[PDB]
């Protein structure tokens, strides 16, 4: 079967100056993950990654439970081109979409739904004065140009992320 050869491959992979070696190994990898783009119907093809941009409104933790349900997770995003990609989606979209961010287990520090901190290098995304946790706000969205945060129990669209396929 076609799905065994792949797992020949990707077997093959965990069986194999040193940074400069795994350097290389990262760029091979990806060369061949390049190959394979399947998006569901009706999600965003970017960078290897599909996106999905609801049709309604839910709560943080409703949001990220709807994106498990497809195999998908409340987007953590990686690098600064995938931030200006999806704040110029919702930016245009004129909607308020939920991240899958929050400084929920510990205020003040912020945190993606995969355990990732959230880096320095992001903080010139928030808006201007955010995030100020006015009444409490544990949650990032894409408020405008950049983000914000907001109360958990808040509805607002959200965007969920997960690798293309290499089979439909
Ligand atoms: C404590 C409170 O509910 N204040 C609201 C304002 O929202 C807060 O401040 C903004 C800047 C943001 O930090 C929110 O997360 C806070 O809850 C509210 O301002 C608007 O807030 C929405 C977010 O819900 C957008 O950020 C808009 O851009 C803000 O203008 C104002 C007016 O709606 O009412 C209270 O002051
Ligand atoms: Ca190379
Ligand atoms: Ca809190
Ligand atoms: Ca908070
Ligand atoms: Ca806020």
């Amino acid at each position: 079967p076609e799905k065994s050869k792949l797992q020949e491959i990707y077997q093959e992979l965990t069986q194999l100056k040193q940074q400069q070696i795994y350097q290389e190994l990262t760029d091979l990898k990806t060369a061949f993950e390049r190959l394979c783009r399947h998006c569901p119907k009706d999600w965003t093809f970017f960078q290897g990654n599909c996106y999905f941009m609801s049709n309604s409104q839910r709560n943080w933790h409703d949001s990220v439970t709807a994106c498990q349900e497809v195999r998908a997770q409340l987007v953590v995003i990686k690098t600064a081109e995938e931030q200006n990609f999806l704040q110029l989606q919702t930016s245009r979209s004129n909607r308020f979409s939920w991240m899958g961010l929050s400084d929920l287990n510990q205020e003040g520090t912020w945190q993606w739904v995969d355990g990732s901190p959230l880096s320095p290098s992001f903080q010139r995304y928030w808006n201007s004065g955010e995030p100020n946790n006015s009444g409490n706000e544990d949650c990032a969205e894409f408020s405008g140009s950049g983000w914000n945060d907001n109360r958990c129990d808040v509805d607002n669209y959200w965007i969920c992320k997960k690798p293309a396929a290499c089979f439909r």
